[PDB]
């Protein structure tokens, strides 16, 4: 398959990196790289992060210089402002240069045409799958941990070996894995989780609550430890990825296992039509165009929704009950 | 009838005239009207045109510089940029005038309020009909060409009688043709073209390929051959422009005759509804609103298009097969 | 793979041909097999053309004394009469014949069963995609030029041999290229051309003028100069013939692109559903017999309907400009 | 304007005329440009006809041999069999003339394409309004009657003057009147009330006979008394033709007036639809391929048709009664 497991760490030996941000990701890639014996520099604005990192060892500069420096680039920061940074500071200094070569974590402002950077220069992307924390809990075992590879444009054809040394000097091989893919089969499927399956999911237990409470003469204060308000939930998503996701029912009594799966194979199609809907929507790029266009507004629409959701219902009954029960 | 064959030269002898921009349509106008018995000055940045134009014998100053020296000016340049540049260097040198003429090439930044110069100036348009080279290539045998005339706002009444004089200046007339209009009548025109039957066109071609290989099982190298890899769509374009439109046909065979004839008059509610909404979305303005957005978002959809209608399968075989006949 | 691009010619050495028809193709098919080292023999009604072979030097004799002399034969004529020809003249002649070779240009009247010939003959195919005039033209070049090639009936197993050969003696190769098909995998094409998209832009502009017209107070002298009474048609096919049909764009705005794009990747459905329905019709034969009933009652509709073309709106306003700018 | 009540004469005096055929109408204008002092001359197969007309004091010859003779002539037969005899007498004979003029009765067979003369020749048509016999029981009290006149083809500039002098010669005016058309606009009236509201009538009135009886227990010799088996309507028709077709309800009572109007302003939309989609059905001509086709085939629809009238319920009814009033 595809799939790797291990390859060299020779062309970073030689060069000096560059790491820009020092947030949750910045922080850990930075660390466990100087550990496997690299040369290593930050770039990052006077503040609180930048304390932090020097105090951890580090030759902490600003950003553009930083580059003049490296030959090599680690573009760790949000997607939301990682743009005009590119065209201020690095853009210039990456014009006056020779051979470079310029990582990433996600391919939203890329994919997406947000960011068209030279032909002089070898652009690539790594993306792991974790939540940032777990990953040191995990690497002081030794252990690696997945990752998305890709590449958009090569000039020296040492695009591929480069990220897997790269990969390889995160601690994230050997011991895990990396795959093969592009930039638009990452950000699809960072998008698409957040468009599908969660939003689906908050509101049918809405829903449930609302129907329960306004139809069935029900009492606010018992919906809520059915439905979330006790960790059932929780005992499920793990032995999702422990023991797999349909053998996880096995656990459960018949009538559960009986009832869920007649009602899953009775609204695929539903749910079918609704994400087909949304990746269409996405691979052509309309919903970036929104987003951008609503960063141009004052995020008025945010507003309003984080206003909603907070003053429902359920979320005020909420309120009293996590008080009662101490949950703060 | 309206149509205009001939007028007098007059009132722009004794002035001034300042063009701005030397690409494609400036170069032509300014080189054409300095041997009509006229006195030219052009405006435009110091770049790969600046010593173009001076080369041909002009005297080049700066944008605003050419306007203080000039009673009248050709707005030569995209619709594109236009806006910024009359906002910048223009409005206040103009608002420094008395009597200034003001002359454009389209209607599109105009006619939608993108642009709203002052009531001491004489607003008029000119807009030829031709790709811009073959203009040169008619002018060398003495010959006119058509154009289109309009007016937004005049101040001293000699509006029509300028316009007349500049596309008499220009080599259109005599020998060709001028019509009066408006700016609307000349933007929906130059945008329904580009939004009703090329684009039906391109993917009704893109249908017939779809649907022949994956549905019948034929070679993707023949297909091409048939539908527009053999110049006979140049040889209808050709008799269409000479001969007329459907007396174009009376040299095919008479089943293409009865075919052709036939599946028209069938389809013809189908795109006129579809007309009709477009020249509807168009004529209230929604579409340049559109563009300006994407503008100001950074052409994320643009980028996306032109990605996936290269990398479709048409394409991948059209590429195949260009190399295989030597075409470039 | 599949495609082919040179063969012998051994085959048609020591036999004789015989050329039905000398109208465009048949005049140059013939011509170039002459030079090529060929004996060369034509069948045509005495009339016009059968002064015109003769003269060029060959010997011309009636249709039916044509075949008793030749082991091979061409069918080029159109497809409107050659079904009585080949029930009255040819059958006969050709039921006391041992090993025959019978070739074509097309496979309307093969494909749809209306010609069913014995078993003791090889019928093949060989079909062009020039418009018959520039393949001269290009043959002084010793240029090649495409054609499709196909088998109904062998009765020796040397068709395809015989089809290369014949590909090979009429200056399509070497130089140009030749692909294997069917009968119908050609006449399918020739005809979805004449069906899908050559009515569809026809009444697309067709509706464009009457609504420009009829609803927003346009001249009629105006639109005329904008959709197809300039050469631009000319250009944009000459460019997607020579460079590419998508990479023709670059060469115009952006705002062309935009909206081009976006509309075709919009409508791409409706036209799929046009081509699939007639393709389906074709497919069955449906066509071919509404075809060949209304030559039985008089062409009343291709009557009616040339004249209500010809007597719309549009064809006297361009009957009206055409004269005004000197075009015959 | 645009009407005319009397011309000149002379056009005809000095010339020949070959009236073909002698039926119903043949004979009436024949019999009646007799006495205005004109020579005509015959052209009919021998048979009954025939020797009724040399009986009227005529001279007859045969058909192709009485154009020979003429420079005028009038094609008054069906419109099922004219074609053949077009096709095999008269057009030989025909392209050996130099000045001739050719009449009809009906556009039928020429505005459908189904006949196509030369262009040396002058096509008209004149068209009376009358079912052939009431005519001379007219013209005897020296009126005129109504006509429709036309033209397809002209080389001298006299056709209409032709015309108007035909349409004298036969009484018809002054006294009637005459009026501009071309053949289309005949044809298309002469179809539309044979296709529209007698029809649409006679499924009326059998669909009242049904309902009543099955549905209410009346008595089948009752219906019919109301219905049709009584001259009620034959007066409608003429108090419509003398007085006028809404003051004619004046003659009847208030409840039927007001029924009529309310049900009449009430069911417009529906047959206007069905009128237009007729309409629409011939003037392209599809209506002449099927009746062409059908006498094609042997009639078979028209026989069952024929059967299933007679065979109904309401045919058998009013045999039965039919009968019983001594009506044959
Ligand atoms: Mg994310
Ligand atoms: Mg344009
Ligand atoms: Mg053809
Ligand atoms: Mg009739």
């Amino acid at each position: 398959d595809k799939t790797v497991l291990d390859a060299n760490l020779d062309p970073l030996k030689g060069k000096t990196i560059g790491v820009i941000g020092y947030g949750n990701q910045g922080r850990v890639q930075a660390t466990i790289m100087r550990e496997n014996g690299l040369n290593v520099i930050v770039g990052n604005v006077k503040d609180k992060y930048y304390e932090l990192a020097k105090k951890e060892g580090f030759e902490v500069y600003e950003i553009d210089e930083a580059v003049r420096r490296s030959d090599v680039a680690l573009l760790l920061i949000p997607d939301e402002v990682m743009k005009e940074v590119y065209e201020k500071k690095i853009a210039p200094v990456l014009q006056g240069k020779k051979e470079f070569v310029l990582d990433f974590a996600s391919g939203y402002n890329v994919a997406f045409g947000l960011i068209r950077p030279p032909k002089s220069v070898d652009t690539i992307m790594v993306a792991p799958r974790m939540v940032g924390e777990g990953i040191m809990d995990l690497h002081k075992q030794g252990k690696g941990y997945p990752v998305l590879l890709g590449v958009k444009q090569d000039a020296s054809g040492k695009a591929w070996d480069y990220a897997k040394a790269i990969a390889k000097g995160i601690g994230a091989i050997p011991g895990g894995i990396a795959v093969i893919s592009s930039f638009e089969e990452e950000a699809l499927l960072d998008l698409m989780s957040e468009h599908t399956w969660v939003p689906i999911l908050f509101g049918a237990i809405k829903a449930c609550y609302d129907i329960a409470v306004k139809e069935y003469g029900v009492s606010p204060e018992a919906a809520l430890l059915e439905f979330y308000a006790s960790g059932e939930l929780a005992e499920i998503a793990r032995l999702i990825a422990e023991e797999g996701i349909f053998n996880q029912m096995v656990h459960h009594s018949t009538t559960s296992q009986y009832g869920t799966l007649t009602r899953m194979f009775k609204y695929y199609d539903v749910v079918r039509r609704i994400v087909e809907n949304e990746a269409k929507y996405i691979w052509d790029g309309s919903f970036a165009k929104e987003w951008s266009l609503e960063q141009q507004a004052g995020y008025p629409v945010f507003y309003r929704l984080w206003e909603l959701a907070t003053q429902s219902e359920m979320a005020k009954a909420e309120k009293e009950l996590y008080k009662l029960l101490g949950r703060k």
